[PDB]
């Protein structure tokens, strides 16, 4: 179940600007935006990026909301200011960006949580 989307994969050095905005709700209700627009790209999470993004880093993890192993690397859209959680983790994907034309490398498919 869920719906499926993609987005382009960005560097964290083409995409100038990687906050929605400064603070945590913002910029995870702007993401949820930019992808129902399809305005968003991901960057993906190493050991240098976060001190050089904003602070909202608009995350997605696994999804962990469920015990099952079959499927797609399903994923569902968090945010952290410091990334006390999360980004500091395993588990985590990568940090979404708006996407304003910074030439991708590459596209990263999951699926979305719809409930109904």
């Amino acid at each position: 179940g869920h719906v499926q989307l993609s987005l382009p994969v960005l560097q964290v050095r083409d995409v100038l600007v990687r906050g929605f905005g400064d603070s945590v709700e913002e910029a995870l209700s702007e993401a949820r935006e930019h992808l129902k627009n399809g305005t968003c790209g991901l960057v993906e999470l190493e050991k240098g990026v976060l001190p050089q993004l904003e602070q909202p880093y608009v995350f997605i993890k696994r999804s962990d909301a469920l015990s099952t192993n079959h499927g797609h690397k399903v994923v569902e859209l968090v945010a952290e200011m410091d990334g006390i959680q999360y980004g500091r983790s395993g588990i985590t994907l990568g940090v979404l960006v708006p996407h304003v034309g910074e030439t991708p490398i590459a596209y990263r498919n999951v699926l979305l949580r719809k409930n109904g």
